[PDB]
């Protein structure tokens, strides 16, 4: 797979970087989030610790997935704001 970073914002507020990204995978099987995860990881050269996938999303059109990740400025953070599901399908809990 590539993928390419589209926008990085700041929140400030919720002290997290939120990063949205396309993934090209083709002529390969629809990469799994923990591949995809460890793709944008390496990239941005994040923690993968403190950084969470919200969304890899497919549409009727359209190839390329839609990627939204979120990187904390901690973990404690990332708990506080992020809802369980999130973390436990992400590996993060």
């Amino acid at each position: 797979m590539e993928i390419r970073v589209t926008e990085i914002k700041e929140n400030k507020l919720l002290g997290r970087k939120e990063i949205y990204f396309e993934i090209i995978h083709e002529g390969e099987p629809t990469p799994s989030r923990k591949d995809v995860k460890g793709k944008l990881v390496a990239m941005l050269d994040l923690n993968p610790e403190t950084t969470v996938i919200q969304y890899i999303r497919s549409y009727f059109g359209s190839r390329v997935s839609k990627g939204y990740a979120k990187a904390y400025e901690s973990k404690e953070r990332m708990f506080y704001i992020e809802p369980e599901y999130i973390l436990i399908r992400d590996g993060l809990i």
